[PDB]
């Protein structure tokens, strides 16, 4: 295992389980799967008020501290400000929320979900994000989470949030769509110039959703050059998406439901690539964002548009 030092200080583990799974799937699962994925060695659990797991995911997380098998500052725990509640005086309040539900007295990371703010109390809203951040700093003062960050901005949107005026605390990330199809470079470097960590999410080509995800688009782990990879370092296509991300100074997630998966994953520390590897596997980019629905595309601050 290993960690990446955060602009502000703490430390954030370069792993993290992805909770996330779709209404199908009982509730109940994400408290198993949660108490797996910590028996498998992951540190760094990802979560969300979006999810509507962070009751199951807090008491996996509870469960694993009251049987000794870690302490709470073992795990690093992340939970979002859905984007109904991106008005400032309704930032505290959703994290207090977040925070009962999970039954927790801090997240060690609290991000800004998304950047297309949505009508509250219920289609977009217009707010002014850098209030939104000011809210944010304010519950990092409190200590109510120990890092904040941002969750799909572009380079523009987090610009704006750099440049306030009285910036107190800059983001400590970006988590952002990321995969050999659409690596995100040119994002990257510029938030490896400020010091933001890009945490990527769908690092396994996501879950094809059919809500949201074209089931045309290529299936990422059938990809031939991450399967000749496979074959090559004999580990499987997962594990050198996995790996590609860390090589790269991003920290990746992996969601999964399946106990041997699970276990497979937390491999990634167990082999490296070469620069030759990585270099197939910058090949592939291709400008393919999974989430591409017209229920996002017309947003007037979707993140693509740029
Ligand atoms: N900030 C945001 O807007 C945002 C958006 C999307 C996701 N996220 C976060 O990012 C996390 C991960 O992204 P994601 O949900 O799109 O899924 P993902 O990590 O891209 O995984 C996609 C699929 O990969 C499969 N998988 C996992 N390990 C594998 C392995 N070793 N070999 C073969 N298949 C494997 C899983 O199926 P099984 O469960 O069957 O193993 C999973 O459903 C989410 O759970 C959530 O925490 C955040
Ligand atoms: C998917 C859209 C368009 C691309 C930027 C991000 N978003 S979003 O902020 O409207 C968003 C983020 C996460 C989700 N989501 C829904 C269930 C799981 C999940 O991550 C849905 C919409």
């Amino acid at each position: 295992h290993q960690c990446v030092k955060l602009n502000d200080g703490h430390f954030m583990p370069v792993l993290g389980f992805g909770t996330y799974a779709p209404p199908e799937v009982p509730r109940s699962k994400a408290l198993e799967v949660t108490k797996l994925a910590i028996e498998a060695g992951f540190r760094h659990i990802d979560s969300a008020h979006l999810y509507n797991n962070e009751e199951q995911v807090g008491l996996a997380i509870r469960s694993k501290i009251a049987d000794g098998s870690v302490k709470r500052e073992d795990i690093f725990y992340t939970s979002k400000l859905w984007s109904t509640f991106h008005r400032p005086e309704l930032v505290r309040p959703a994290l207090e929320n977040s925070l009962k539900k999970a039954q927790l007295d801090y997240v060690d990371l609290y991000l800004i979900h998304s950047p297309m703010s949505l009508k509250p109390g219920e289609i977009f809203d217009i707010v002014d994000l850098c209030t939104t951040w000011e809210a944010m700093e304010k519950c990092k003062d409190a200590g109510l989470a120990k890092s904040i960050g941002v969750s799909n901005f572009n380079r523009r949107q987090l610009e704006m949030i750099l440049n306030k005026p009285g910036l107190k605390y800059k983001p400590v990330c970006n988590q952002v769509e990321c995969h050999p199809y659409f690596n995100r470079s040119k994002l990257l470097d510029f938030c490896k110039s400020k010091d933001i960590v890009l945490v990527a999410y769908s690092a396994l080509g996501s879950q094809r959703d059919k809500r949201w995800v074209d089931p045309n688009s290529p299936v990422l782990l059938e990809d031939p050059v991450l399967c000749a990879l496979a074959k090559k370092h004999k580990r499987t296509p997962a594990l050198i998406a996995l790996r590609y991300q860390l090589q790269r100074g991003v920290v990746v997630l992996a969601k999964s439901y399946n106990e041997q998966r699970i276990r497979q994953n937390v491999q990634v520390f167990e082999f490296q690539l070469t620069a030759e590897d990585m270099k197939a596997i910058d090949g592939l980019d291709r400008n393919l964002h999974y989430f591409n629905s017209d229920s996002f595309a017309s947003h007037p601050n979707y993140p693509y548009s740029d």
